[PDB]
């Protein structure tokens, strides 16, 4: 992750916005674009919660994720849902999830991504499988 | 074949963890690794790309299997509890009930060492003994 | 030689085994025991070659040779090296060689033994000699 | 001595061939046969044990020598080009420049026959003649 993204303001943009004062849930619908530094999430619906520290959930067909790494190369991925826990800098993709790095990619039903640890995990549902491919250092863009 | 090292690694598993700092990938649950003409089956696989040419594959299975086509069109196949493949040094090590064959040739032992380019196999025994029958 | 030994599988046993696919040389090291019927060779190292029909070379301190004869009596001998050519059933002992039959023995630097001919020859190096003793038919075991 | 026939045969040679089917041994190169109190030197020796009591020793030498102790403590010694000893019939035959002596007694001829138990020697001549001098 471009180190320092986390310390940036979270800019959201959408058509509609709903704000629920009791409960404290903010919703955005439309061409929802959420940006934080180089981080970019696109979804149809984005709901941000502050349980108790912010959490951001994105829903799309699919919801996309982008972020530049310290080396100038991007990380990209999509899934039915992007769960981003701001505090842990932890991104979870579920539902036909896909995540891509310059030297490797992963396809699965759930992909977790600890950004400030540079560690990714992927999981499959009963009857299904994870696909990982390591890109040879010469087929990399 | 010699050009397998430059081929992409395709892995299927029930789950995986990828440490991209320390360039290590761990796969578990009916893992199938294929890289060029290399196929590996195991319960757990660990692949390490220090820096791909210095790549290392470790496989753990009840039989855990290894397969690779050779340049002279003869495939190498074998199985063991643990399987270790150093692609840098074209070197395979099979441990625990190891078996390895290349068509008409074969060997068995508690540990098999297999130099892929030198085309030379070696079998070793624990507290036991290696044993063959030639006609 | 117990007639029919030659038609038996050659069983080898050792600690390590090396197999050299280019060249076609199989090596065995350790408490190498090679058996074929009643034939038994013990060595530290055994290398089997198929020039072109198998050949088996045994090295020990010394490498030993045993085989029961059709009459129930054994032939035994030892030397630094046991060269056994399977095709000709021809055993050569070299290096402080010794060969023993129920009624006779031979000590020399090289002893050849055509098993399927029941003929033995022994040789000495310049400056050395062969010793043959014929055992009286009453001092025989 | 009479019990020599039951004694082991010790032979030294540069080389030997032993046919164990047809019970024949051939020795070449400075051969030394010793059996009890029997010593034989020759370039080539052939010993045959049909079945040892029917043993036969043939010796070939430039002098080729024979030696055997007798029961009465007097040794028999002689030499010839060819030497033939039938231990079954206590019989020695020396051919070609034969010489044989037993202490004070002796004989010379182209062929000497020597009955060991009868203590009786005989000398024969080719196209020539036997010859002695008595004082």
């Amino acid at each position: 992750a471009v180190t320092g993204d986390t310390d940036q303001p979270i800019h959201i943009e959408s058509d509609q916005q709903s704000l629920d004062m009791q409960g404290n849930v903010v919703t955005f619908t439309g061409n929802v674009i959420v940006t934080q530094g180089t981080i970019k999430i696109n979804a149809d619906k984005v709901v941000v919660t502050r349980p108790g520290k912010e959490v951001i959930d994105g829903y799309g067909k699919p919801a996309t994720f982008y972020q530049m790494q310290d080396n100038g190369k991007p990380v990209e991925g999509h899934a039915s849902q992007m769960h981003y826990e701001l505090a842990k800098d932890f991104v979870v993709l579920t539902g036909n999830a896909y995540l891509q790095q310059v030297d490797s990619n992963i396809k699965g039903d759930k992909i977790t991504y600890l950004v400030k640890e540079q560690k990714m995990q992927a999981f499959s549902d009963k009857g299904k499988r994870v696909t990982t491919v390591l890109v040879p250092s010469q087929l990399q863009d």
